[PDB]
This record gives C-alpha cells, sequence and structure tokens, in this order.
C-alpha cells in the first residue's frame, strides 16, 4: 500500500552481512541538501511506499525532518568496474513553491577499479534525464574516499545531484541487497509518477547511462 510519506518507518542500517554489504556501507557519500527535501524513507520492509507530498507548500514544507534520513544503495559490476549506486528519495521535487512533482529519485554512482582494491575512478551524479560525470573523480569532491554530493534545485530546472566541495550528512543506509522481498517487489512496481527508483530492474541501465 501507499502510506504517508511521514508514517515510513527509517530502515535502520544493518550490520553488513558480507563483504559487498561492508563495501557499500564504506562508501556511503555526504549529501549537502542545498533547497528541497530532506531524503525520506521510500519503502517499508512490508513493502508499503511513500506517497510523498503535493507540492503544494514551499520547497522543504513537510519534508524538513531529519530524523527520516535514508539512503540506498545497490552494487554490481559493469564493464569491469565496480559500481555502487547510492539513491535518496525525497517526497516532492519543488522548484518553487506551490509548484514541482510527487517524489524525486536521485542517485550517484561511485565507479571503483574493482571491490578489493577499491580505489574510486569516477563519480556520476543524476541530473534530469542524464549524470553529470567526474572522471578521473576529482578529489575536491572527495572527503577521503566519501564523495560530496549536492542536491539542488536551480531556477528554472527541478532538483539535480551535483558533486560539491562542501561537507554533507550521512544517513542510514539500506541496501538493495538487505531489503526485503516485498520491498524489492513494490520498489520495482510502484509508479511515483515523475520519479523513477534508479536501482531496480533499469539498474543496468542507468549504469549505461551514469558510465564515465
Ligand atoms: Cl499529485
Amino acid at each position: 500500500a501507499v502510506i504517508n510519506h511521514d508514517a515510513v518507518p527509517v530502515w535502520p542500517q544493518p550490520e553488513p552481512a558480507d563483504a559487498t554489504q561492508a563495501l557499500a556501507v564504506r562508501f556511503k557519500p555526504q549529501l549537502d541538501v542545498v533547497n528541497g527535501c530532506q531524503p525520506y524513507p521510500a519503502v517499508d520492509p512490508q513493502g508499503n511506499t511513500s506517497g510523498g507530498l503535493k507540492p503544494s507548500g514551499s520547497q522543504a514544507a513537510a519534508c524538513r525532518d531529519m530524523s527520516k534520513a535514508q539512503v540506498y544503495s545497490r552494487s554490481g559490476t559493469y564493464n569491469g568496474y565496480y559500481d555502487i549506486m547510492y539513491s535518496w528519495y525525497m517526497p516532492k521535487d519543488s522548484p518553487s513553491i506551490g509548484i514541482g512533482h510527487r517524489h524525486d529519485w536521485e542517485n550517484v554512482v561511485v565507479w571503483l577499479d574493482n571491490a578489493a582494491s577499491a580505489n574510486i575512478v569516477a563519480l556520476s551524479a543524476s541530473a534530469h534525464s542524464g549524470y553529470k560525470k567526474s572522471f578521473p573523480a576529482d578529489k575536491s569532491y572527495l572527503d577521503g574516499i566519501t564523495a560530496k554530493i549536492s542536491y539542488k534545485s536551480t531556477w528554472p530546472l527541478d532538483h539535480e545531484l551535483g558533486f560539491t566541495t562542501s561537507a554533507g550528512k550521512q544517513q542510514p543506509l539500506i541496501q538493495w541487497e538487505q531489503m526485503t522481498q516485498a520491498a524489492r517487489d513494490a520498489l520495482e512496481s510502484t509508479d511515483f509518477g515523475n520519479a523513477n527508483v534508479p536501482f531496480k530492474s533499469n539498474f543496468q541501465d542507468k549504469l549505461v547511462k551514469a558510465f564515465f
């Protein structure tokens, strides 16, 4: 079922069960929300999904609550690289008060040479239909191995991700690989309207677009 956006519980970050999951925890990015919503949980373990927000208020109205912080990831390989996609869901996406869209799904892909070496080769950040790419990864966008990402709307455009020198915040991570089947099914099948889950059955298609 669709449930109220502020009624989806945060999925606590689990102890990683394996190297794959530990590696995605390691590389959790920082997010600097310059404007718009904080990231919120989009799904619960039962497969309920966030109904999001009608964009009728100011940019951050009713989506200000930092206790609801959540980030998602999904890991894979692509063209010999090891990729971890990190994704945030925001309840709405407003370039100005009272306008914009219900729901927002954004994602960065951290590209590593391989999982064992884990050297960052490149970063991609979702911006509308495409990806901004940092290749070779610009070290000014890295706090050690932590990618520093901005979330921001610049008029006339909706919210998008970018790379930033600015410190950001981190969120409890739940990985696709750690979710319940119910949550995975729901994320696959739910219509998020203007927004799209980037780590569902479209995951390889996204990585292709993200590829540097
Ligand atoms: Cl609507």
